[PDB]
């Protein structure tokens, strides 16, 4: 029973600025598992126990147990997601998942098959997709829909806190939003389209001049991404505009040049979100000999979510964000660290 004023938290750790992940329970007695909480999903995933030691991403991570839970109810239904370094693919299977204290029955995937790279190299051992059911594979009913019909939270609502790494790491509040980490008012800007977490940006601005997307363009805000990401031609032109020189994957500039550089601003339902030097510029060293990467990468997302814009922890970092399934709407206010 509730009297309509419950939320709930789960408090995140924060793995170099690019990984941020709260712990949850599956099963009875619960089996713990760091998972990243990602709005560009919607798929629970966790490294099965039948994962075969041949598996190098499988080997270093928690694996579930099915046999060791009293409520693990057998399905079996086949999994798959495409990843550009290979194909992911396990097994459906229903459970308790405990998540800030609400336990709420599931259906979740157990993953039996991984690429090696990049998923070795997660701190995390799953993934708790916050998108909507449009996009889950298998059409299974995502976690905070199965939490709402419970109608035990305050609002249908949940948002972000990501801290920069130094402290709490960060902070997701179910139900509502933590005004001790988020200063001013929250503004507000509409969904595209129900079913995913995107909206309209209207142009992107080094110092005073818009360089980038006049006629608009789509951001994906994913809680999931490690970067502020565009495509690489827009990328290339903010580059080339900023001093920043390639490297492999990466962006560069000399170290003591790096706190000189320009603001960059996106434009959101009439309001203009600024990123300063700081905020964008991993500072290793404010050394003239050295080189400092951008946390601003290239990416080209596929149809049919892209060609699209991804507002990742660089962004999220500096904005508190909201987001509003009541209102399909995304919130931000100034993140207080
Ligand atoms: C160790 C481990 C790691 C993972 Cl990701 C896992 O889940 C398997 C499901 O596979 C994915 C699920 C989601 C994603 C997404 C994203 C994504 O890239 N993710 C993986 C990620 C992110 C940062 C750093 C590392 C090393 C990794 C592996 C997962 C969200 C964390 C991002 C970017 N693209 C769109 C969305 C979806 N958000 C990518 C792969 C399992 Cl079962 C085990
Ligand atoms: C809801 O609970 C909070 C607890 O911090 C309390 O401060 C607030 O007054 C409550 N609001 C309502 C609607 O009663
Ligand atoms: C789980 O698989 C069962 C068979 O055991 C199938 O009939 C059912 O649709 C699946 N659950 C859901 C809701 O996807």
């Amino acid at each position: 029973l509730t009297l309509g004023n419950t939320t709930s938290s789960v408090i995140l750790t924060n793995y170099m600025d690019t990984q941020y992940y709260g712990e949850i329970g599956i099963g009875t007695p619960p089996q713990t598992f760091k998972v990243v909480f990602d709005t560009g999903s919607s798929n629970v995933w966790v490294p099965s126990s039948k994962c075969s030691r041949l598996y190098t991403a499988c080997v270093y991570h928690k694996l579930f147990d099915a046999s060791d839970s009293s409520s693990y109810k057998h399905n079996g239904t086949e999994l798959t997601l495409r990843y550009s370094t290979g194909t992911v693919s396990g097994f459906l299977s229903q459970d308790i998942i405990t998540v800030g204290g609400i336990t709420v029955t599931q259906m979740f995937g157990e993953v039996t098959e991984m690429p090696a790279l990049p998923f070795m190299l997660a701190e995390f051992d799953g993934v708790v997709g916050m998108g909507f059911i449009e996009q889950a594979i298998g059409r299974v009913t995502p976690i905070f829909d199965n939490i709402i019909s419970q109608g035990v939270l305050k609002e249908d609502v949940f948002s972000f806190y990501y801290n920069r790494d130094s402290s709490l790491g960060g902070q997701i509040v179910l139900g509502g939003s933590d005004p001790q980490h988020y200063e001013g008012n929250f503004h507000y800007i509409n969904l595209i389209k129900t079913g995913v977490w995107q909206i309209q940006m209207k142009g992107v601005s080094v110092g005073s001049s818009t360089l980038l997307c006049e006629d608009g363009c789509l951001a994906l805000v994913d809680t999931g991404a490690s970067y502020i990401s565009g495509s690489t031609s827009s990328i290339e032109k903010l580059m080339e505009a900023l001093g920043a020189k390639k490297r492999l994957f990466d962006y560069v500039v000399k170290c003591n040049e790096g706190p000189t550089l320009p603001d960059i601003s996106f434009h959101l339902g009439g309001k203009e979100y600024t990123l300063t030097s700081a905020d964008y510029v991993f500072q290793e060293s404010y050394s003239s000999k050295k080189l400092c990467t951008l946390a601003i990468h290239a990416m080209d997302i596929p149809p049919p979510t892209g060609p699209t814009w991804a507002l990742g922890a660089t962004f999220i970092r500096k904005f508190y964000t909201e987001f509003d399934r009541r209102n399909n709407r995304i919130g931000f206010a100034l993140a207080r660290h």
